[PDB]
């Protein structure tokens, strides 16, 4: 679990979106596996908005933060779950590191700020769903 608050915006995971988020839906896109939704209070977070290919990132089945290398974003394939059909996720970065399915949601952040959220895993690696290029969170 884990979410991005920025502005009047939260960014979540959209396999793990609440009914309260698709209630108050601002955009959504299946292929990226992100959702965000619009929040009355105003948000904690900032986003990144940089070419950074390091960064650390919080790990909830460890209780830890990791320091990782990833790829730039890009279109990659990922296995059926319960959640969606095998398909080409877009914008997602990877990197070796731990994660389980539960450990969607934890922030990914460089020296700017925010940069993603965990959005898949498996056999040691870890993959983030990019936010950088949705300029409009900071408007
Ligand atoms: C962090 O996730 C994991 N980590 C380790 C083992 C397995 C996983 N799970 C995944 O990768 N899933 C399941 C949730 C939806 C994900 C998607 N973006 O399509 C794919
Ligand atoms: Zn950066």
């Amino acid at each position: 679990s884990g979410a991005i608050y920025v502005g009047n915006y939260r960014v979540v995971n959209r396999h793990l979106a609440t009914h309260n988020d698709w209630a108050n839906l601002v955009w959504e896109d299946s292929s990226r596996d992100l959702l965000v939704s619009s929040t009355t209070a105003q948000g904690c977070d900032t986003i990144a908005r940089c070419d950074c290919q390091t960064g650390v990132y919080y790990c909830s089945s460890r209780r830890k933060h990791y320091p990782v290398s990833f790829s730039k974003p890009s279109l990659i394939f990922v296995e059926a779950s319960e959640y969606y059909p095998a398909r080409y996720q877009s914008h997602l970065m990877l990197a070796v590191g731990h994660s389980e399915p539960g450990d969607c949601g934890g922030i990914l952040r460089c020296q700017h700020g925010v940069v993603g959220i965990v959005s898949t895993g498996g056999n040691g690696l870890v993959g983030f769903a990019d936010v950088r290029d949705l300029l409009w969170l900071d408007e």
